């Protein structure tokens, strides 16, 4: 497959699409990587946000009418694409290198507070557009749930949001997160680090230990996101396999995962617990970290889960949807696995479908005034 070891960019100009990529700088200075498809193969602004431990390839790695960054061009709209922190594509910064522990001391707190907002404000001043439609999948979701509750300048600015595997507390997840997740915080940092979260084939042995059993591929088994997000072998194209693979895992930092194992032990959606009153105070102005408040975010939104999703599981969906003011709507799909929603066989018909009509149904509302 060309696919597999091809930068973002060269997938896009391998499908037959116009590419565009744009170096944009956040307020404490990382340089991210901004992919974007201005047209089919001024229009509606439409924004995805890959998830954990993912990027930008996300929305392009299937075929040009199954991708959602490849059918939303094709359907009318400029797509841009956003890659978090620390990813492939968004490890340069202004003044810090990449071998510096404090070039890492980011969670998707920073992700929420300064990716999205520079990654947005960026667009709109490139366009000339006053409001963005947001999608994100798995930690993309949670970033907008900070973002959008916590700077409400930026919320006025989302028309919709489309939370596909919405996370925002983990506190109920059967994934291989809740593993490393329970593991106190002072051993996380002594297996990985201070840096990139660069798990050994030892650990994801361990990570793996019967819960990834009942799997005919089980080379997957040793991917990193496969294993923390789950797969559904009926839903996936088991031939695409290796795209999937060299392009995931994309990079993180430890801190990002010791904040993902802060919020299963103490299920809490908050920001990120430094260790003291004192580190906290350093960071927040006060001796907690802040909590985040699902119920500040009244940006209308549109909400898929997946019945087998591991990672945004059920009871966690459940406890979100009372949360939001303004759903517009929710779908469950019972089958589906959390990545369901990038890679699915039957994703273009029961989501990506729904996602385009609902956009222009916010358009026809919108052309009425
Ligand atoms: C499922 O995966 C296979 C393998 O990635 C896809 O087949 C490739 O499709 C492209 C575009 O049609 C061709 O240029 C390749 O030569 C095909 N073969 C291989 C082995 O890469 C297939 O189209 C995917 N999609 C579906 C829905 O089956
Ligand atoms: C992607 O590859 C193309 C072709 O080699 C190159 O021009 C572009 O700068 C690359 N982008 C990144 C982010 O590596």
């Amino acid at each position: 497959d060309p696919e597999t070891n091809m930068n973002v960019s060269e997938i896009i100009s391998y499908w037959g699409f116009p590419s565009e990529e744009y170096l944009v700088e956040t307020e404490d200075g990382y340089i991210l990587c901004l992919n974007r498809i201005p047209h089919g193969r001024p229009k509606p602004v439409v924004f995805l946000q890959h998830g954990l431990l993912a990027d930008s390839s996300n929305w392009v790695t299937n075929l040009a009418q199954s991708s959602l960054g490849f059918i939303l061009a094709d359907a009318g709209f400029d797509v841009w694409m956003g890659n978090s922190r620390g990813n492939t594509w968004s490890r340069k910064h202004k003044t810090l290198s990449v071998s510096q522990d404090e070039f890492w001391a980011f969670s998707y707190d920073e992700m929420a507070k300064y990716d999205l907002p520079a990654s947005i404000n960026f667009i709109l001043n490139k366009t000339g557009q006053e409001q963005v439609y947001y999608v994100g999948h798995s930690q993309g979701t949670t970033i907008g749930f900070i973002a959008f509750s916590q700077i409400p300048e930026l919320a006025k600015r989302i028309k919709m949001f489309f939370a596909l595997g919405p996370v925002a507390s983990v506190a109920f997840c059967t994934s291989p997160m809740a593993k490393l997740g329970r593991l106190p915080d002072h051993l996380i940092k002594d297996l990985f680090g201070d840096k990139e979260f660069l798990p050994q084939s030892a650990f994801l042995k361990w990570l793996g230990t019967h819960v990834c059993t009942h799997v005919i591929l089980k080379e997957l088994c040793g991917n990193l996101c496969f294993l923390l997000c789950g797969f559904n072998e009926r839903n996936l194209n088991m031939s695409r396999v290796d795209v999937y693979t060299t392009h995931s895992p994309a990079g993180t930092s430890v801190q990002n995962m010791l904040h993902w194992s802060q919020a299963v032990k103490f299920q809490k959606f908050q920001a990120f617990d430094w260790g003291s009153s004192a580190k906290n105070y350093f960071h927040y102005q006060q001796s907690y970290p802040p909590t985040y408040n699902v119920k500040d975010m009244l940006v209308p939104t549109a909400v898929w889960s997946g019945g087998h999703d591991w990672l945004a599981d059920v009871y966690d969906v459940n406890i979100l949807l009372t949360q939001i003011t303004n759903l517009v709507f929710h779908e469950s799909i019972p089958e589906w696995e959390h990545l369901d929603f990038i890679w699915g066989l039957d994703a273009p018909w029961r989501l990506y479908n729904k996602i385009i009509n609902l956009m222009r149904k916010y358009q026809a509302s919108e052309n009425n005034l």
